[PDB]
């Protein structure tokens, strides 16, 4: 039956690869930050409907620059993106969760206010959630603590605690083989083995260190396919994205592939 979230042609494995999807990208920074430290709006001019808006936070010591390259990389497939500075660089997660939930607020604010570039551009009842380490694990506390956000896709996340076992939300952990910072084994996968209760999947990156799927990585064909079929699976309910979203993407760029509950 006919999706009415469904945006842009059909996909491929070369048009998610591709440095941008088929939507033009415009961006703005947001004059006065409501409840952050500072923000970027990316979204598409002609995405032939309201989507989706997903909020995106850096680690600790880190700035917009580290999360950057996924505002254009998701806006130009149909979303409306805000990446954050926090209001101290020394947030922790929970702080960091609060932001982006902050972040998604004023994004619901700005589609309602006539002079911004994102008027009308959202729907404001299907929401996403990324971030890299600390900023990973405020992305995971904002999915339990919120489970109508749509999708979760944290990077090489950490959090003083693994336990996300109350988490529905469909979650996609980007973790990285030889993380120093996070390591897998104490931070990304038992994050991962916790969650019972909902879509996730597992993707490692071969040979990565902590910001492997930062700006400027090496791998901005994969994460970013993956990274965008994760969204536009669950955040849109868009089944020609199902394939892409949960199969094992059989790349020697991945050192550990797992999902659960994908369809």
């Amino acid at each position: 039956a006919m999706n009415p979230y469904a945006r842009g042609p059909n996909p491929t494995a070369a048009s998610l690869e591709a440095s941008a999807g088929p939507f033009t990208v415009r961006s703005f920074t947001v004059s006065r930050p409501s409840g952050y430290g500072a923000g970027t709006v990316y979204y598409p001019t002609n995405a032939g409907g309201t989507v989706g808006a997903i909020a995106i936070v850096p680690g600790y010591t880190a700035r917009q620059s580290s999360i950057k390259w996924w505002g254009p990389r998701l806006a130009s497939h149909g979303f409306v993106v805000i990446t954050i500075d926090t209001n101290s660089t020394l947030d922790q997660p929970s702080s960091r969760s609060s932001q982006q939930m902050a972040a998604l607020r004023q994004v619901a604010s700005l589609n309602g206010t006539s002079s911004s570039p994102i008027y009308g551009k959202v729907d404001t009842a299907r929401m996403g959630v990324m971030g890299w380490s600390m900023g990973g694990g405020g992305s995971l506390i904002s999915a339990a603590n919120n489970p109508s956000l749509k999708a979760a896709a944290p990077q090489a996340p950490w959090d003083s605690s693994t336990n996300f076992s109350s988490v529905t939300v469909p979650t996609l952990i980007f973790a990285c083989e030889n993380d120093s910072i996070a390591p897998v084994n104490s931070s990304a996968l038992p994050i991962y083995d916790s969650m019972s209760r909902n879509a996730k999947q597992f993707l490692e990156i071969n040979g990565g260190s902590h910001s492997c799927a930062n700006s400027g990585n090496s791998n901005q064909a994969l994460i970013g396919k993956k990274g965008v079929a994760w969204m536009k699976r669950f955040m849109d309910n868009d089944t020609r994205y199902s394939t892409f979203a949960c199969e094992n993407p059989n790349s020697t760029r991945v050192s550990d592939f797992r999902t659960a509950n994908c369809s």
